[PDB]
């Protein structure tokens, strides 16, 4: 299977490398394609292109919204864009958004975004290969 | 015959899917049921559309229990919009079953409320499938 | 000509009956089709299905949104759905949303819902038959 | 040749259409002009799109006058999205001529403002249709429709 | 790739297009450029889409400057979704270059900020067109357009 991973230069933490590593751990021969875009608002088309043009069965969308009110609106815009990209291709995009807000300092933020990217990576795996497991875990 | 798709999450703290399936099978024992579980509420829109367009579901139920934070309301509002888009792209209903965290006073109430709501929306799904004119009798009022 | 009328069970006034009465008043041989959905979020697809599958020329979406901030967010999602539904099918849907916000007490609420269903039903008649009366009334006078 | 759709409302407190039409016809005596009136702002988008796709309109003016209330502002935002989606689904412009009641003090000013906004937007229509490169001369020039230009 | 569209407005108070154009030609001298100017920020989405679909642009820069009021804030949000929707309908990037007036403390800063953000985004286009593996090198780093890089 093919997974697309779309990250940004805006993000203050590399989430991609740990997503990749988690995916390869769980399914050694799984195919990965990486695309990097400037900002969170560039994520929806890049994800869609990857789903429609590069054969990706699923995509992970990696972003890190800033602290401001304007950044919360940006992320909301991008969130909706991802939802539309998904409805246009009957394919999943797991939105991996870690707000800077969510950590108390840089060291915590680095750890948090990477742990979130790993966890969503696990989910991508389960959605691809073990979608009976997610049912077993239905709500706690 | 009729097919209902049921999409829920791992994140939610009540299993509403079981509540609704059971309700559905008692009112009409020959309804077909396909289930799909997604990590979170924002993954509900595609999964519902997929079940509608690819698995021949006549209708879908989308189940989730949003959190209480101001950022949970946005995610839920995000998801609800996807659900509405998914429906207009397929001329098929999706019944949204979102039970927010603040809608009950504690955990014990939240579990009971979510149970009640999942059952009630399953009733509505039944009416929409088999007696549409029974919703009209209680229209408005 | 054919009008679709979509209401809810959740609503607290029968607006549908009032719209239908006015409509058959102004045009005795207008064909009417009704569909009742549980809630406001279920309105847009019902409206779109009527427009596209039932040969409705125009549709009236009728609902009675609550007072809560949650009810307002829901109503807003509903209105966007109705707006997208109209663009995908080059057909009008006339929104008759009456928020509990707009009246004091139920007495006035009941009356205002009724009056709105009527005046909008008239607008529907005009769009269908006398679109040049609306032009006369553009910018109020 | 060259056709303009003008869509307005009965809800509006001021007639903006007559200004826009008069401006268009003085800018281009031969332009074809199509009018349609709807009850309200939420009715604008489908009316606009129908005008573009069914009546062969090259461009449309959507004229709207939202009320003062926060509920009105929500609907205005809903119409605005609608207008924007209509344009995308039919690669044609719709010029949003929305005048809020918040924008003026008194009715005399509301009357003045809405009419001047409609007129300046009518000229922009002339420009998109016949002389788009003029708008390029005016890139970054702080131009305002209604109230006076901000400037660079 | 060969073709870039640049869409700006008359509303904006700083000419953002010239600096982006200059950057583009500096990095890739033979690059094709096409410009359209619209009145406002809400007119950006369709102009952008037509350039992608009817003028054969590989990518577009959408340049605008939202005003200060909580109503220009809504206009830009509306305009941003439009931009995203235009991108998803085509499978083509539109780089949004919005400089809100609230971000600068006077006009001198705003001229500076808008020009810088435009230039850096123009550099981002270059990479997206020609060197997209470099953006992967800068994945998760401090990168900002206009204001100084935040750092990892």
């Amino acid at each position: 299977k093919k997974v697309g991973i779309v990250d940004t230069t805006f993000a203050r933490v590399d989430m991609a490398s740990i997503a990749i590593k988690k995916l390869k751990e769980l399914s050694p021969n799984i195919k990965i394609i990486r695309k990097t875009v400037p900002g969170i608002k560039d994520l929806p088309v890049a994800c869609k292109k990857l789903l429609e043009e590069e054969g990706c069965d699923i995509v992970m969308a990696l972003g890190m919204p800033g602290k401001a009110e304007k950044d919360k609106v940006c992320a909301h815009e991008a969130s909706l864009g991802l939802m539309l990209a998904q409805l246009m291709t009957n394919k999943h995009i797991i939105e991996v958004f870690v707000h800077e807000d969510e950590a108390k300092d840089d060291k915590e933020l680095d750890w948090l975004a990477k742990r979130r990217a790993e966890e969503h990576a696990e989910n991508v795996y389960y959605l691809l290969f073990k979608p009976e497991y997610l049912t077993r875990m239905a709500g706690k």
